[PDB]
């Protein structure tokens, strides 16, 4: 009916109430708040963690259960941050080993977008990252491509957007999920050179920069 | 002639005087004492930074520098280690990335044996181990298998003896280098998980225990 929920079972959020274009996947476990705009049989919601708003199919209130204990999000420092970061790399990793392909909107597994596989990666150690690549870009703290350490996000995409997020490794490596058209469809390695391959080369082209995460999402007010 | 040197370029170390089976590789930079033991115009080495024993041709001297700052290890607490943990994988990510294959002995890249995988990673960011596997279960601290986290190592061998080491990362998942017998010749990732394919299985067969990296080498009196 309406006020804060929590999913049973993973959940596909659409852009909007036609239901044609994923937005984000809901996994299983996490909260959303179920507003009473309803629309062709979807009703607009938002996720607790990220903020991120969707439209939610009628026939998935079966796998929505009514929260009790309201979500509230933990604080992480630096210092906590940097610790986990092994784990976050070593998610990407399993990943990778999974039969996976490239999957718009994709954000549970085994297929993933690229702001997806980050904001999936991020949230196995229990931080929030804001779902979208352009709001992992406005999210985390700027810094020279000079200063990237493993775990730190790279960025791509026009002079005015970021469109593409990666997360990076050591020695200009980094891993991402990429689209069947200009890279991997699916999760692979690639290097910021003009000495990598093909597929590497494309995406050093776009970069536009990176970003250090310093802390994890705080919901707004609400 | 006697002392503490610096070597000036990677620097093969063998078993024995005849040097026909190589020990480790002691990278540029590193500290190592030389003896006055000559044999088979060989010289007993010992590296400073793991106190590991071996044999150097004579004709290496020409690589050595008299060293005029002694090796003093550097002390690490365990939550410096867990920050560090990141750029440890993201090393063995970066080697797996390139041409590699197995090589007994090898420590300094791109060639690695499973034991100078492990030690190469850690000393990418200033952790010593100990150069042998078996070394390396008696230096970390033993933990059971379900407490694997990324980081942590993992053990292989007899009832008797550690003879393979990996880096665990996630899921079962860990990364090693392997042999050509039984494995990859070189750097892969394999499953401990009945699960696995062939490789994986074999070495799964073979697990011996897992253990922590809680401090740095420091090294004996002398
Ligand atoms: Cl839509
Ligand atoms: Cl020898
Ligand atoms: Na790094
Ligand atoms: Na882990």
């Amino acid at each position: 009916k309406l006020g804060e929920y929590q999913c049973l079972a993973d959940l596909n959020l659409f852009d909007s109430p036609e239901c044609t274009r994923l937005a984000t996947q809901s996994a299983s476990g996490r909260h959303l708040w179920v507003t009473s705009n309803h629309q062709n049989l979807a009703v607009e919601v938002y996720l607790c963690e990220d903020d991120y708003p969707g439209w939610l199919s009628l026939s998935d209130f079966d796998s929505l259960q009514p929260a009790t204990v309201p979500y509230q999000a933990a604080t992480f420092s630096e210092s906590e941050i940097k610790k986990l970061l092994a784990e976050v790399i070593a998610f990407t990793q399993k990943a990778m080993q999974q039969s996976n392909y490239y999957l718009w909107g994709g954000t549970v597994g085994p297929n993933y977008d690229c702001s997806g596989l980050m904001q999936a990666a991020f949230a196995s150690v229990g931080i929030w990252l804001p779902r979208d690549a352009y709001q992992q870009e406005g999210f985390t703290q700027p810094i020279t491509i000079a200063e990237l350490v493993a775990g730190d996000l790279v960025f791509f995409g026009t002079s005015q957007k970021a469109t593409h997020v990666g997360l990076y490794l050591a020695d200009g490596y980094y891993i991402h999920s990429s689209g069947k058209d200009q890279g991997r469809d699916g999760i692979g390695i690639d290097i910021l050179s003009e000495q990598g391959d093909a597929v590497s080369l494309s995406y050093y082209q776009q970069l536009r920069g990176a970003g250090r995460v310093f802390k994890s999402y705080e919901p707004q007010r609400r």
